């Protein structure tokens, strides 16, 4: 299958075109530490043949968590435990990525110091974020840098910056959530400033021969918000510094979105073609047939699976046509 | 979108699935259908297909591919073809007919094999006799007569077969059309035969019933049809027809990279650049891919060929309530 | 597959071990005539590779219909129409069977002459049946004989006598519905008398070289009714005169039955072994896997599929391992 | 019945699916498990398996099949095996261990290979030393010590591997047991080793935890074990053990007709003739067949081997509500 073709990014070779999409498991301690549940969860998909396993949103600071059972990477105790996930996944043949995250105004922890670019709620049930000063923005940029340094020490192959799903970076990017009148707002180049700064600081702390991905929401589905043309502008500002755009949509504010298989694929194809950068497609993809169409029609370079890999962790194994492709221990099960 | 109706002129198709035309090579040498064809098509109507497109049906006996093809070249064929129409409509499908002429790909040894230019389609083929302008006009008349017969048989939709290397395709492609008269040697002249066929069909087909055209959007060869050229042709005809059934290949032997949805980009390009309805076909087998194609607006209909041969009740399996099933089979709903 | 092995019964060779279980389509005229709907319905499963197609319950008298949209074979005019179904199925490679039926007290037609062995309703919604006289029983016996003569003229390969599902013959067989004190009731030999007479009359009118099947209900699931021991006794009385027992259960009176895949298979195996007769198994079998287990473990000689063949008419084709096994017209579709 | 609990002594299995024991050939030469085993078994616990039976675990180093097998012949292996037990129980499964001794089928060329009679398992195998009565006593002791260790590790169920051509099966079969002492000749004598092992395991295994025994109910060879012989053996042990895990073959190479449920008739026969619980195994892959076996009362448990290797969440796929899934995966219910 075309799904089985390796993809080389910098010095990292992904053995096939399937990525496990980052999915929060809400299973960490309030200290943000992974446990044996995480280790088995990720190892299972590495055994299952996934080319690139993207770890769930991992907070760069405690107020950057979505919930108080999220993983974090703000200290060295977390690194020692995250290293266990990395080691077992790579031992079992996967490339290991980490999604560095900051929930911003969508932090749902009742007692946290919730922050954002502008004092506007994400929805009725959320807290009003306090407006970051330029000095505080600098400190969060530094936090993404330190997190990337820690991720390198844990042994991750790939780092992904979470700039999507209505979280902190997305809030700076959208005119609907960013009403600032300083150097971080108004003009498109100013709205991009925080993302650009984060990518720059991550590069200072991440080996030049390892890939950097960025996950984006390519559409807010609202007048005045991000749309595909606006996202193309942003990607053109950063594409010389990053390796692949992980293409998603939505999340800034509640909107009724038409859901169907491949509902985000046109965004992935548009970014790939107009920006000439690698992309990954994600969103209600469950069949080998659709994954093959996406890759063969050059709509994306990687196909990411989320919920399908929750219920069907050996999905990739099922696609193999020879028993020699299976884990040696399971080759008697090839059918 | 899969279960959403599509109205085209006065005809409403109840869902977006079309049974792609597929030759069954089961007729007599007289081109008459039999019980085999009746059951074959009825089965997919029972299976819930929205639009059943009958296999290539020859407008002249020399326009057959084989001597077991269906024909509509004479009035005697109408009463037999009517049996197919009646049973499919009774069982809930819209019925279409693909009007066809095999041209230089006619594989009947004893027939009068014709084409635009005296060039073989391949080694095993007969050299075609080069058509005169008078003979071209006779073939155009034959398409018109076929459309009149189709209307009398009760078909809802007529598709002109302009693809797969057969007669009309042969006029369209520079690789097979070396004519230097009004039917060759410029893009407008190469489209002339198709345009004249469409015009004559329109004179013999009710204005409130749709006309589809199936095209090959790529010859996969330097010098031949490519997507840009097909866009030019579709722009010439789009005010006179209702939907472009998008396919590819057939003119000359070529290697083509095959994968699910390998002709879908052609269907999307035509739909967008020409602002016309299109149908997509080729190695689509899953509800998932069909839904993505329709919902990302890459086509207006999804055609299934081989999947409906092996899995005739494919549409029924997509329904979420027993009330959508044939009443007789209600107790089998999952 | 073992499913693919032929079975010869008398002069008739069934090409595989799959039977389409008889299923009423309630699509006939009030005159009991089939139409194009029946012809397509049965031909589809012949095209689908079914070895033996058993036509739905076909009434031997108009008062023996379940509904007034049932097929009939009570007059010579029905023959030439039924012959259309026979001819198309055989042309497409199937052996064609007909189930000769008489609804007895379960006749649901309000205006019909509803008859039974004893004046006891099948349930609250049914008509009180008229108690048959010995002379009337003789006429119904004659009707089955005339039906078998008609079936032979239509060209059916196999006749099945419907002695199950709470209908007329079953009513004579069960002590719960047969309270007669004449030669047709009040001992096991007397309760079998009607079935035996029907079989003898059918044989008088059915060529010796064509099989006779009998469908039975092997359990009433009620104290005092038929159970497997009683059915073994009945089959022992008829085994020298019939070729295969099509094994079912229930139908006499409303009862809660525990339903699951193969819930009637034990009865088919028990009759097969205890009576040394061929049997067919039916009931909630949908997978090639279960069908193969049944045949390979010698629990039955034929596997009957009902509802599965309604939803999945080409089930048998899907089991084939080669394109040349498929109808020639569909060979390009082999996957 | 599939989702119905089964209580055996004080142990409640939440459903009727057992992961059949399957060697992974991934341990150290010291018989130690590693993170590979922990993930392997944990995955099927997450997958909803009721009873996970750990692969053949050797009660002596010379009782391994290969030098990458798990061992339980020393106290140091206990702490490591406990990691498997703990994670499987935490994730909702009952944990079993198959206690094993390969006998003449030990495939370690340098090991002290032993059997009841000096006869090779095949040309590639080492000639086994014929066990003395005193050495037999010591192996019985080794099974007892293994069970004590298993209890310490926290296993819920112990299974004695008396099948597949290994040590106990070798005593059981006239084809492999040519002894003329108290452990050979008569049926009672051939059963003596198995009976002594069971007694010793019970001395070392809490009275409120169950003991299973896996058997080969047929050698498929004249003069070997057949179902009638196995029924007599089971009748000898049924008052001491809780369930018979029914398999076949393994003593010598033989051709066996393979199909779904090919060992199910052995399971049913033992269950009916001996009035003991049984488990069925062998080419069962569908929910449909598993349900038929359980509901027709042919066995009490259904064991899946190769199906759980390729499809570890098989049980989850049988659930009808999202609440039956691990909380973390609820959004993936379909
Ligand atoms: N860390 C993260 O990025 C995420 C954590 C929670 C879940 N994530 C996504 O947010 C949205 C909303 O999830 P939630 O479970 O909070 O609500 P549901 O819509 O599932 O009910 C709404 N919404 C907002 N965006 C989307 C998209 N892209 N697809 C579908 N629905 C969307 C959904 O698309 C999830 O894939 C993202
Ligand atoms: N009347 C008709 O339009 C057709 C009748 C014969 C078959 N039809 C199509 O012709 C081509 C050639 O089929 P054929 O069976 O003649 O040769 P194969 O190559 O399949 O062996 C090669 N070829 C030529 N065109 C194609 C396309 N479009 N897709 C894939 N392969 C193609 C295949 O795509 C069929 O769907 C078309
Ligand atoms: N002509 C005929 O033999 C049949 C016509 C009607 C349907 N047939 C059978 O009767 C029973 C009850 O039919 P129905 O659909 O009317 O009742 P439901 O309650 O299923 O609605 C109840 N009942 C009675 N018998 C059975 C058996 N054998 N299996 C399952 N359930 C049974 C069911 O097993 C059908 O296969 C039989
Ligand atoms: N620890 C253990 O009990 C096992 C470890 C190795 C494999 N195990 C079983 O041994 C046999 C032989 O396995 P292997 O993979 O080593 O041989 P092949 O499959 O290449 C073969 O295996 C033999 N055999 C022996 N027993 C069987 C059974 N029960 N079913 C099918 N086949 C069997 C049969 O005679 C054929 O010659 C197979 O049934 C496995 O389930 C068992
Ligand atoms: C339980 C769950 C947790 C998720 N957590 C994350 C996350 O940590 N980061 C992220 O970028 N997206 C997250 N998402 C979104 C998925 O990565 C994915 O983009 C989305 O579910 C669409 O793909 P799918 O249809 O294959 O599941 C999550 C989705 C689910 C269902
Ligand atoms: C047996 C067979 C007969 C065909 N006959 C026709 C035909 O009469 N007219 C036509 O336009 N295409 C014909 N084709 C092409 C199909 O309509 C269809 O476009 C092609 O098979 C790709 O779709 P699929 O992958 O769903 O089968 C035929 C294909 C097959 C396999
Ligand atoms: C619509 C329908 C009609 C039926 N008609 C008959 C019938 O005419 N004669 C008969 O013996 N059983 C009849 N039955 C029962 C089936 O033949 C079959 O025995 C039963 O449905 C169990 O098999 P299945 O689970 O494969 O459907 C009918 C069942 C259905 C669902
Ligand atoms: C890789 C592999 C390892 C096995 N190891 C064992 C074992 O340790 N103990 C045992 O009793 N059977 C063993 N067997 C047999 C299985 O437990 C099971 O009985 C057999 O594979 C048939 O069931 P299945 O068709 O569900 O796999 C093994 C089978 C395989 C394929």
């Amino acid at each position: 299958s075309i799904l089985h073709m390796p993809l080389k990014i910098k010095d990292i070779t992904i053995k096939n075109r399937i990525m496990m999409s980052p999915m929060c498991m809400y299973s960490a301690s309030t200290d943000g530490m992974p446990n044996d549940w995480h280790i088995v969860h990720y190892a299972t998909r590495a055994i299952g043949g996934v080319g690139l396993i993207m770890q769930e949103a991992t907070a760069v600071e405690s107020r950057g968590r979505i919930t108080d059972h999220d993983l974090g990477i703000w200290n060295d105790e977390q690194v020692k435990e995250l290293k266990k996930i990395v080691d077992i996944c790579k031992a079992n043949g996967a490339v290991m990525g980490i999604q560095l995250a900051h929930a911003g105004r969508k932090c749902n922890i009742s007692y946290e110091d919730v922050v954002g670019p502008s004092p506007i709620k994400a929805g009725d049930r959320y807290k009003l974020p306090r407006e970051l000063s330029v000095e505080e923005i600098k400190s969060i940029v530094k936090a993404f840098g330190e997190a990337a340094k820690r991720a390198n020490l844990a042994g991750y192959d790939v780092v992904e910056i979470h700039a999507a799903h209505g979280y902190l970076i997305h809030e700076f990017l959208s005119p609907l959530s960013n009403k600032r009148k300083d150097e971080y707002g108004n003009s498109i180049e100013n709205r991009a400033r925080f993302l650009i700064e984060v990518i720059d600081e991550v590069r200072k702390n991440w080996p030049e021969n390892k890939p950097i991905f960025v996950r984006v929401s390519a559409d807010d589905y609202m007048e005045g918000g991000i749309n595909i043309d606006m996202m193309v502008e942003y990607i053109n500002m950063i594409k010389d510094k990053v390796d692949l755009i992980d293409v998603s949509s939505g999340g800034l504010l509640n909107v009724d979105i038409n859901l169907y298989p491949g509902y985000q694929v046109k965004y992935a194809e548009t970014i790939k073609k107009r920006c000439n950068i690698k992309t990954s497609a994600v969103g209600l993809i469950t069949t080998q047939e659709l994954a093959e169409e996406i890759l063969s029609n050059e709509r994306a370079d990687l196909v990411a699976l989320g919920r399908e890999l929750l219920r069907n962790p050996y999905w990739v194994l099922h696609t193999y046509t020879s028993k020699e492709d299976w884990p040696k221990q399971y080759e008697r099960a090839f059918k």
